[PDB]
């Protein structure tokens, strides 16, 4: 019963999810003046040439691209992370409107929408485990604004129609996920959560400084999916993001001068 809507919103969430209150909580604002430089972090490793994508789905708050992750086929090292980090899938995050729809944002600046590429500590075993540990995730997060369009999105837009209803899937395989990457790997880290629940405290954050742009066509599409299953009263599926929570006890740490 957790949603997005006026009743089941972000603000509604503690109530069954009490650690949405805790002390390293996602997303956040991410101040630009305040984040430090730290000069020994490495670069990050983004390495999808092998990646084997599945199946799309509409899980009734996003639309997960899934990849097969039972071997080191697609993986993220380096940067802030110790090991090697398997990805698992990816989904997004999107506005009604273009003036909103990230969940990070950059000196109080939302974006038209946040792409999350979730990958899980290989030293785990699974990511059913890996979601109880303090390092069980890396999510690399990329900011969307709307201006060209990026080529290497169209093929998840133009599934979306096979889609629409929550509890749908389609077969999705042969999409390479580095046509989704921006031109640069500058990046600010920081420790968090799951954005939705069960909100758990599991993520080392990797946000990336470079937005991609996408076209007003390529988000209007997003915003044709659906919250509902099929047969059920259409609601459609936007502003699925959760605003910046507290940052409490953390620094936010930037890979770039
Ligand atoms: N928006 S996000 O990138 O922070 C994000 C990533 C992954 C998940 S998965 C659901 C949590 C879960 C699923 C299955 C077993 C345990 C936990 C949820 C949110
Ligand atoms: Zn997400």
């Amino acid at each position: 019963h957790w949603g997005y809507g006026k009743h089941n919103g972000p603000e509604h969430w503690h109530k069954d999810f009490p650690i949405a209150k805790g002390e390293r909580q996602s997303p956040v604002d991410i101040d630009t003046h305040t984040a430090k430089y730290d000069p020994s972090l490495k670069p990050l490793s983004v390495s999808y040439d092998q990646a084997t994508s599945l199946r799309i789905l509409n899980n009734g708050h996003a639309f997960n691209v899934e990849f097969d992750d039972s071997q080191d086929k697609a993986v993220l090292k380096g940067g802030p992370l110790d090991g090697t980090y398997r990805l698992i899938q990816f989904h997004f995050h999107w506005g009604s409107l273009d003036g909103q729809g990230s969940e990070h944002t950059v000196d109080k600046k939302k974006y038209a929408a946040e792409l999350h590429l979730v990958h899980w500590n290989t030293k785990y075993g699974d990511f059913g485990k890996a979601v109880q540990q303090p390092d069980g995730l890396a999510v690399l997060g990329i900011f969307l604004k709307v201006g060209s369009a990026k080529p290497g999105l169209q093929k998840v837009v133009d599934v979306l129609d096979s889609i629409k209803t929550k509890g749908k899937s389609a077969d999705f395989t042969n999409f390479d996920p580095r046509g989704l990457l921006p031109e640069s790997l500058d990046y600010w880290t920081y420790p968090g959560s799951l954005t939705t629940p069960p909100l758990l405290e599991c993520v080392t954050w990797i946000v990336l400084k470079e937005p991609i742009s996408v076209s007003s066509e390529q988000v209007l599409k997003f915003r044709k999916l659906n919250f509902n299953g099929e047969g059920e009263p259409e609601e459609l599926m936007v502003d699925n993001w959760r605003p910046a929570q507290p940052l409490k006890n953390r620094q936010i740490k930037a890979s770039f001068k």
